[PDB]
């Protein structure tokens, strides 16, 4: 019933995230010294630090949202891999995977929630 919940959620499933060695290549802004075509690929850079400090800032409203911004850090690292193959890209597999099977739940109870919200 909590329309709030999602929040500290979110906090939680980011600090387990942060946890993760799979995280260490997103945990913080490409490098444009380490890769510098990263925006000739790359239109919106996304990163861990900066989801994290997004929503500590109340700056989503809905776990959807969030949810959106973890994704493109997803699409990002895909669309820059030189190969299906790479290091960065198969840990950010792995850790998209963990994602989505931590974040179903909050975004079907933040739903659940804002139905019943509406009723
Ligand atoms: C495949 C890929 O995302 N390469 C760039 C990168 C390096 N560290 N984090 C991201």
């Amino acid at each position: 019933y909590d329309i709030q919940a999602w929040k500290k959620q979110c906090e939680e499933l980011l600090n387990l995230i942060f946890q993760c060695e799979d995280s260490e290549p997103f945990r913080q802004p490409v490098d444009l010294l380490e890769y510098p075509d990263y925006r000739d690929i790359i239109d919106t850079p996304m990163d861990f630090a900066t989801v994290r400090e997004t929503l500590e800032a109340g700056n989503y409203e809905s776990p959807m949202e969030l949810c959106k911004d973890v994704r493109l850090i997803f699409s990002n690292s895909k669309a820059y891999t030189p190969s299906k193959r790479s290091r960065i890209y198969s840990m950010s597999l792995r850790l998209s995977a963990f994602f989505e099977e931590h974040i179903s739940s909050v975004l079907s109870d933040y739903k659940s929630a804002l139905r019943f919200h509406k009723r």
